[PDB]
C-alpha cells in the first residue's frame, strides 16, 4: 500500500503546498505532467476529458476531489479514500450543479477504481484492458496516444499489423494497409477506435457488433 500522487487542474500555488503536505506525511509526488502508472492517487481540480484522465481510470486509481488532501492535513496523516472520489456520492451529492461531462468523468473513474481492485483482490493485475493483446492500425498522429493509453489499463500493444499476429490478437483497432477481413475470420475482434474510450466511459460497456469495423461484421 503506497501514496504516490499526482496532481491535475490545480494552480502553482495549490501545487506547492499539496506537494509540500504530501511529502510531509510520506506521500510521493510525481511532478511531470503525462499520466504515470506508478502513481496510485490523483487529485484533480476538475475533470476534464483528456488522456490523463482516461489513463488514470483506465489504470483504476483513486481520482480524488482535493478536499481529501484538506482531510489529510487535519488528520496528520493519509485518510481512507472512498469519501473523497470525485464519483462518490459523497462528492456528487454536494456538487449537485456540476455539468453532465464531469459527472460522467467522476462516475467514470469511481466505477473503473472499485471494478479493477475487486478484481485486483481476485488477483487479475492491471486495468481495464487487462489481457487485451491489441493491433493497432491508426493515424501516426494518434498512434503514440492510443498505445499510452491501451498500455496504462495493462494491454499489450503489438508490433504493427501483419497477418500472422492475428493468431496473437485479442483486438484489432482501426481509424476509419491491413487484411480486416482475414483477422475477423481469425477472431479477433475488429473495432473502430471509439470503443477504447468508450469501454473507459459508459456505464454498460459498449457491445462489439455496434463497434465492429465493415469488413469484420459478417464473422460477428
Amino acid at each position: 500500500k503506497q501514496y504516490i500522487f499526482q496532481l491535475s487542474s490545480l494552480n502553482p500555488q495549490e501545487r506547492i503546498d499539496y506537494c509540500h503536505l504530501i511529502e510531509k506525511l510520506g506521500g510521493l509526488v510525481i511532478e511531470k505532467q503525462c499520466f504515470d502508472p506508478t502513481c496510485t492517487h490523483i487529485v484533480v481540480g476538475h475533470p476534464l476529458r483528456n488522456e490523463k484522465y482516461l489513463a488514470s481510470v483506465a489504470a483504476g486509481k483513486w481520482v480524488l476531489h482535493r478536499s481529501y488532501l484538506e482531510a489529510c492535513r487535519t488528520a496528520g496523516h493519509f485518510v481512507q479514500e472512498e469519501d473523497y472520489e470525485w464519483g462518490s456520492s459523497s462528492i456528487l451529492d454536494v456538487l449537485t450543479g456540476i455539468n453532465v461531462q464531469q459527472r460522467r468523468l467522476a462516475l467514470a473513474a469511481m466505477r473503473w477504481r472499485k471494478k479493477i481492485q475487486q478484481r485486483q483482490e481476485s488477483g487479475i493485475v492491471e486495468g481495464a484492458f487487462s489481457g487485451w493483446k491489441v493491433i493497432l492500425h491508426v493515424d501516426q498522429s494518434r498512434e503514440a496516444g492510443f498505445k499510452r493509453l491501451l498500455q496504462s489499463g495493462g494491454a499489450k500493444v503489438l508490433p504493427g499489423h501483419s497477418v500472422p499476429l492475428f493468431k496473437e490478437a485479442t483486438h484489432l483497432f482501426s481509424d476509419l494497409g491491413v487484411n480486416i477481413a482475414e483477422a475477423a475470420a481469425q477472431n479477433v475482434y475488429c473495432l473502430r477506435t471509439e470503443y477504447i474510450a468508450d469501454y473507459l466511459m459508459q456505464e454498460s460497456p459498449p457491445h462489439v457488433e455496434n463497434y465492429c469495423l465493415p469488413e469484420a461484421i459478417s464473422f460477428i
